[PDB]
């Protein structure tokens, strides 16, 4: 063992709705493992509001593309049988499977129900702006085509506490069901950020807490998951997520890795949440993503010495899942903040070659995003994955000492031959920098894995070497 861990989000928002994705994953297993991928984060695998739903408009958590509901049997990605077949391929190829879990809300309700509600202030859900009146809310779920397979639980309006659409008078408003409280504790942006979209689940009810725990365990056992990616957890009561997590680890024999999506460009907020979780999971390093974006947007003037500053990985590398972009940050999406092609290579070297953090590769970057004419960066990434997989080991030395050129090295480890590397980059004019790589690598000649620089670096007697990088580029030297 000892091999570094590399996660990969296997999907992008504009993937084709051809129902063959699971099959593609199945066929890609061997190649992904060989490339350096050790864990695959799959998109929500259950029936959404429609066949083409990316998965977040979650309709039925027990329908993994097995029953005819919402106008389709399969999900956008494929059928339950093809999913299971894919997971089998992943497992036999030494790849962990983390399932995306959406429990904040539900959508695609089978029918509406009359509910007493009040409109609240969009920027302050604490502030009611209307008196209580009766609206028709899409809260009724009967899961017709499933026939109570796996579970006979049915959802009704009293399991929720809000919606953003009154079907009686057909109007958009943030509604809080009268005589129900907004979950707590939850992110406080907008006062109370319990409500995001769809029909918001109220976890105050015991029957709801238990249902999602049982489902969580059913799902876990059904797919033999090795962990989860928790969707929109800042909108879900902190106390419940912890309960749920502890419950799953209790029911499952296998270990379970957990990464939560707490979307906020504020590391303090993330640390607070992790505090409440008692550090029993990691979170996506959202501030680091925005640092990459801020740098991508600004240009060379951006001071590279601050690239990791304010990042979650900087403070708690053991609890940070680092990434460059995702299905929400890609162009045109809800959390759009795309890292341009010029800077993206630097961002990836940063999360794949450094020692801290559990790095995640984005499918959209790897294979490209045809919808927006974004080329596949597979070539560039595979060289960084080769570096991480075979060379990013041993003691690390940082050099964020210049506004343009920065770098770091890894001395390597006896446990893994020829390991050791020196990453150097610049977001402006090129340059060079002497860096220590371990007197034990002395007399060695290192070359750039990325091919961005032809310089051949020989390590002197004191274990030092001068490394070169061109402008707006990044190079990763290793003893190959
Ligand atoms: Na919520
Ligand atoms: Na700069």
């Amino acid at each position: 063992d000892g091999l570094n861990g590399t996660m990969m989000q296997y999907y992008e928002w504009h993937l084709e709705n051809d129902g063959q994705h699971w099959n593609r994953l199945h066929d890609d297993a061997a190649a992904l493992s060989d490339a350096g991928i050790t864990a695959i984060w799959i998109p929500p695998a259950y029936k959404g509001n429609s066949q083409a739903d990316v998965g977040y408009g979650a309709y039925d958590l027990y329908d993994l593309g097995e029953f005819n509901q919402k106008g389709t049997v399969r999900t956008k990605y494929g059928t339950k049988a093809q999913l299971e077949r894919a997971i089998g391929s992943l497992k036999s190829n030494d790849i962990n499977v983390y399932g995306d879990v959406v429990m904040n809300h539900k959508m695609g309700a089978d029918f509406t129900e009359a509910v007493q509600a009040v409109q609240v202030n969009p920027t302050n859900r604490w502030q009611d702006i209307s008196g209580a009146y009766t609206i028709d809310a899409w809260t009724g779920f009967d899961f017709s085509g499933r026939n109570n397979a796996y579970s006979d639980f049915k959802w009704r309006w009293f399991h929720f506490n809000g919606v953003d659409w009154d079907q009686r008078y057909q109007e958009n408003h943030i509604f809080r069901f009268a005589n129900t409280n907004w979950n707590w504790r939850v992110d406080e942006e907008n006062g109370n950020y319990d409500y995001l979209l769809g029909s918001n689940i109220d976890f105050s009810h015991p029957e709801v807490q238990d249902e999602l725990k049982d489902w969580g365990s059913w799902f876990t056992d059904e797919l033999d998951l090795d962990g989860y990616r928790l969707d929109a957890i800042k909108h879900i009561p902190f106390w419940y997520t912890s309960d749920w997590v502890r419950h799953q680890r209790n029911e499952a024999d296998q270990d379970l890795f957990v990464v939560g999506e707490y979307w906020k460009d504020d590391v303090g907020a993330l640390e607070f949440y992790l505090d409440e979780m008692n550090w029993e999971m990691s979170l996506f390093d959202v501030p680091l993503h925005y640092n990459f974006y801020r740098a991508s947007q600004q240009g060379g003037s951006y001071d590279m010495r601050n690239i990791l500053r304010g990042s979650l990985v900087e403070a708690h590398p053991m609890h940070a899942v680092t990434f460059v972009d995702n299905h929400d940050t890609q162009p045109g999406e809800s959390l759009e903040s795309w890292v341009a092609d010029w800077f993206k290579p630097l961002a990836y070297a940063t999360i794949l070659t450094r020692e801290g953090g559990y790095p995640n590769v984005f499918y959209g970057d790897y294979y490209g995003i045809p919808n927006d004419n974004i080329s596949a960066k597979k070539d560039m990434i595979d060289e960084l994955l080769d570096a991480r997989q075979n060379y990013a080991y041993g003691t690390q030395h940082d050099y964020f000492d210049h506004w343009d050129v920065v770098g770091w090295t890894r001395e390597g480890s006896s446990s893994r031959p020829n390991s050791g590397l020196a990453t150097i980059m610049s977001n402006g004019p090129g340059g060079s920098k002497w860096m220590y790589v371990g007197r034990q690598n002395a007399g060695q000649t290192w070359t750039d894995l990325t091919g961005n620089n032809g310089a051949s670096v020989t390590i002197n007697g004191d274990g030092w070497g001068e490394f070169f990088t061109n402008g707006g580029s990044v190079s990763v030297y290793v003893n190959q």
